Formats: C-alpha cells, sequence, structure tokens
C-alpha cells in the first residue's frame, strides 16, 4: 500500500473529504499519516513529507505556496494533491473532474505529471451537469449567471449568514405573531436591522442574509471579471483539454443567502440544432451523478432546489427548454453541493486511482 | 378636478401606492372617492363606479374580469388604471412606463385609448436600467437570470419567508454562541429544520430562506416558458410598441430569500460594437433614476444590493463589461424595488397624466 499524507484534515474541505473518505472505507486501501500545522508530525518538516508517496492537502494556497517550492526541491517524485487553487494553472499540473475529464488524467499519468488539483467549485458542478454537451462537441459558448453558497466563502461566512438571518426575524419577532400586522412596518423594521451598524457583516463586508452580493474575489483589470468569473473560462478549458482553442464561458458570479449549494442559471449556444428529448438524453447518459428534472412545477420545488440536494452528491439540472433567441439556443438550471463535488469529492477520487 | 375611484387601496401595492401619492401631494390635484369590498362605497356596486371618470385599481385581477366588463358595459367612457396582469395583452388597453415609454402612451392617448395597466415587475424594472441600449436601437436580444423577492408573490410570502429564516438560526443558536463549535455541526441541523414538517412551506410550496426556487407561476406548455418568464418577451414589446418586429427577451425567473427587491443578471447582445464608457453613457442618460455602478468591489457591495435600494426610487446597474463571446456581448447586473418601478410607481404617473 501507499503512504499517503494528510493535510488540512481539521478544516470544513477537510473534514468533508474524511468524512467521504471513512464512508467508502478509503483508508483500508492506503497508509495515513496526519500532518498538522501546531506546535501527529509537522506540515513544514519537509525530511517527514519526502518519505511519503502521495501528499493531499486542503490546507489553503499560503500553505503550497511555501512548502510545494522546497519539497519539489529536494528532489521528491511523489503526487502532490491539492484542494486550493493555488496550482491549477501551472504546466506540470492537471486540473481534476474524473467524470469529465478520465482521458486528460489518464494521458497525463502516462506522460509522468505528479500535481493534481481539484478545480473551481462552480465550473465542477456545472460540467457534472452539463458535460454531456460538452463530449458530443455541440457548445459554441455559454452565459452564466450564479446563486453561489456561503460555503465557498468560508466557515465563518456560513455562521454570519446564519447570525444575519435570525437577527432579521428578531427585529420583527412580536409583529411576526400577529396576523393582522402591516407588512410595510414589518419590512422597514427588517430593513433598518440590515442596515443598523450592529448589523454583523465583517466577513462579507455587506449584508447577505435577506440580500445578495454580485462579486466574488478580486478585480482583473485587463477583463473587468472578478477572479470566479475568471474561472469559468480558464478552468472549464483545461480540464477538458481545449486550451489552445478555447470555448467561451463567461457570466457574474453572485453570492445568494444559501449554505452549501451552488445553484447555475445558463443560456448555452449549441452547434448544432437537436430536439429537446435528444439533448436531455445526451446529458442524463454522461455520468451516474446527473439527474435530469422534468420541466414541471411539482418536480421542479421537490428536485432542483438546495434544499434537496445539500449534502449529497447528486447533481440535478432542470429548465431545459430552447429560448426565443433561436433553435440552437438553450435554457438550463442547476443546482450542485459545493463541499463535495465542488471541493472533496475530485479530491477523494484522484486518490482512490493512485492507490489503486 | 378629476373624481378618482380607488379600489384595492389597503392591500400591499395599494398602501404603497397610498404613501406615495400623499408624498408627492398627489391627493391636491384631484377628488379621491375610496372603495371597498367590505361590508365608504362597495367596489361592486357598477352604478357609484360610473359616476366616476377615473378608477385606479390595485385589487386583482379576479375583480377586474368581473367588474371591468360589467361598467363598460354601462357605455361608461372613462379611464381605467389597473395594476393587476389581467388586462395587459388586450388590443385597446396599454402597459405603462413612461420615462421609457411616453411616446406610446401619449399616441395612445391621442388614439382614444381608455385603459392603462402596469406592468411586469422584473420587465419593468429591466427597461428602467436598461432603456437606453433599446432607445437607441443597440438591442438584438437579452438573456436574463432573476432573483426575485417574495414580495413580488405576495405579503404571506414574505412573512413565510422570514419566519423561515428565523427558525434556521434558532435551531442552531446556542452553537452560533460558542465560538469553538463545528460547522459541519451547525449545517446538519439547520438542513434538517430545512427539511422537517413543521417548517412553513405553504405559500412557496418549497423553502426560501437557505435556498431559492427556480421556477415562478404558471407553465406554458408551448414554450416551456413559466409565465413570469413569458412575460419577458410579450410585455417588452408591447411596452416598446415593438409588438411587429420584437426583440428576443428570455430566461430563467428564480426566487430568492430577498423582501422587497429584485435583482437581474443579464448577457445583452448588441447591434454593434461599441466602447465601454459610450455604452455606460448611453445607458445613464436614459433617466434620472438608472444610476451606473463603477466595476469596483467596495462601490459594488455598497451600491448594487437589494439592502441599498429597499425602498428606493434609485435604479443601479454595474458589473458593465464585454463577455468572453466577442465585443458585442455585454454583462449587467441590476437591482431595483419591486414595489416602486414593479407595481405603484408607473401607475401613480399614469394617473398624475390623467388627473393634469
Amino acid at each position: 500500500m501507499k503512504n499517503v499524507g494528510f493535510i488540512g484534515w481539521r478544516g470544513m474541505v477537510g473534514s468533508v473529504l474524511m468524512d467521504r473518505m471513512s464512508q467508502e472505507n478509503d483508508f483500508e486501501n492506503l497508509n495515513p499519516v496526519f500532518f498538522t500545522t501546531s506546535q501527529l508530525k509537522s506540515a513544514f518538516d519537509i525530511e517527514e513529507l519526502k518519505k511519503l508517496d502521495i501528499i493531499v492537502t486542503c490546507q489553503g494556497g499560503d500553505y503550497t505556496n511555501e512548502v510545494y517550492p522546497k519539497l519539489k526541491a529536494t528532489g521528491w517524485d511523489g503526487y502532490w494533491v491539492d484542494a486550493a487553487s493555488a496550482l491549477r494553472m501551472k504546466d506540470d499540473a492537471i486540473i481534476v473532474l474524473d467524470p469529465v475529464n478520465q482521458h486528460v488524467i489518464s494521458e497525463g499519468l502516462k506522460k509522468g505529471i505528479k500535481t493534481f488539483v481539484g478545480g473551481n467549485c462552480t465550473v465542477s458542478l456545472m460540467l457534472m451537469a452539463i458535460g454531456g454537451l460538452f463530449e458530443k462537441d455541440l457548445v459554441e459558448w455559454i452565459s452564466v449567471a450564479t446563486y453561489q453558497a456561503a460555503s465557498g466563502a468560508g466557515a465563518k461566512n456560513m455562521r454570519e449568514l446564519l447570525s444575519q438571518m435570525g437577527l432579521l426575524e428578531q427585529a420583527v419577532s412580536s409583529e411576526l405573531k400577529d396576523p393582522a400586522s402591516s407588512i410595510l412596518d414589518i419590512e422597514r423594521k427588517v430593513t433598518a436591522k440590515m442596515r443598523a451598524d450592529n448589523f454583523p457583516t465583517d466577513n462579507f463586508g455587506a449584508a447577505l442574509g435577506g440580500s445578495l452580493i454580485p462579486w466574488i474575489d478580486k478585480l482583473l483589470p485587463e477583463t473587468g471579471q472578478t477572479k470566479e468569473e475568471w474561472k469559468g473560462y480558464a478552468e472549464t478549458n483545461k480540464i477538458l483539454g481545449l486550451s489552445d482553442n478555447p470555448i467561451p464561458v463567461d457570466g457574474l458570479c453572485v453570492r445568494i443567502g444559501a449554505l452549501r449549494c451552488h445553484s447555475q442559471a445558463f443560456t448555452i449556444k449549441l452547434k448544432k440544432d437537436l430536439p429537446l428529448e435528444e439533448i436531455e438524453q445526451i446529458i442524463a447518459s454522461h455520468n451516474e451523478w446527473v439527474k435530469v428534472i422534468p420541466n414541471d412545477k411539482e418536480i421542479t420545488l421537490r428536485e432542483l432546489t438546495p434544499a434537496k440536494v445539500t449534502g449529497t452528491l447528486s447533481v440535478p439540472v432542470g429548465r431545459l427548454r430552447k429560448l426565443a433567441m433561436g433553435p440552437e439556443y438553450l435554457a438550463a438550471f442547476t443546482v450542485g453541493d459545493q463541499l463535495l463535488w465542488g471541493a472533496a469529492e475530485p479530491v477523494r477520487r484522484i486518490l482512490k486511482q493512485l492507490v489503486a
């Protein structure tokens, strides 16, 4: 069995990885060595890390940027598996999402690539839902509008969202108890609390609770995009292996009041005019996790929501129809869990392949 | 002075209209006669309604479809102003949004049109923001993705959203107070509460607080669109007077956890390649309510959110840049209050013109 090092296993993404690995009994297939940054071996000890065959880290970019150059400088020929964004764009690294790019991964393992990194949450959840259209060379471009959860921002951000929500209802606790009260008065009090100084907004920089934030990560002055939006064009094409001739995937990334699921609204311009039934079969046949939801009200409310998909491996896609712009314009809406397919699952699955 | 009848003045839309009319001293220029459905004159007394010049109603479509044909059957030559969707698509009716379609209203007044109806909230808020692009005949098509507030569905829907928000936090109040508690444990509990039997989901048919619903209104079998989505293509073109040569406006209408502001994400395909600064000036110059928000983080978080715009007449539009698809593709994000420009304001303004 392989000797595997685990760093950042105590954090949010790391804990989801530990829980998933325990569920699938992945630990019986490898020899686990747990690391810690605390003053269990030290995560900064290159001499201990050098003994291992594979290193799995959910610690973050700052750690990766500090220890990865130092470790690869000793002549170490092992594998680096990362959940963080730091090494995604390097030429000796592959962005991993096996149900979509098993070919790129298999050909890369044959090429001697030692660094494997999980992809951007919104990109990976999009490809898990709409990868069938990419496989059959049907996508010309995709216009994206996201509904992102507090999960992607961090653990303290999820807690702030919850605190914000409770404070919004508390401001009108008494008024909500009697059915005869004025709704405009209720709203005036909820909005006043949202705008108050004592309303906890330090993690977001604005209220998320009964609002939204149409900006995620820093600005790239050259394009006007945010880093989260930029990753839609850059990472989709690297995963699929189309970096030399890219497919335009661009849009707006918005943070909404959800805990764990990222939802996305698409306007997909296809290369061919195809029947709607045929498009539904192309995306349903791609992988075992994608679930095509029929264009009906009761089934959409029950299946295509964060309430339904939180904590599951299911990637439902629905609202499938042709848009008024033309027969090659397809509407699609998807919901997926940020911590699983958007973070811990592509990392779990590549490890399984490496220890096989 | 003109004798004006007011029906549905005590409901949510009506109360906003009453407050706005009071703020602008609109009652000084007319003679108000208030009606009621309770057992003030009766709202169903056709003879009392006939004695009036103009009738402004916020009561709803069920009232209109009952009282309107009975009133027109007496030979009444007065004006009907409605906030309800019932008569929007009728040939003898005009949809009002004067800062965008004053010409259609002015020509309609001269032709002898007696019925003026307020438009669909999302369509109205979209046109208030990017009406400049439509004015200059620059729009080929628009793909929409909305972030709709609970006020669009009703007063009890807003109450249900708030009650839901409180229950989600109350489920983890001790854990949130504990700075060292597990986030995975916190999430497991709020998600369990969201899925519980006693969680209030009566008005929406699903959870909204901590989630979203990608379906608003009835299905339109012919296209696959929901009625809210259909109103995009149909109403934008009736407002602008372009029903003979329509501009495609289509997309996905999603309900999120906001109280009274609808936010919208667009991918606008323009007819010509124009510099960004010119497009920003074309958008800004259209009306005095639209506000172009520069593509900066601090300014976007402070200005382009439901938190900032709630209860105001301001219609901010930002995140303006060219998309990766090409220089004729424009990204834009807007936020607007549903009860004002999306409900009471276009009704308030048309009345002001009729009583002049």
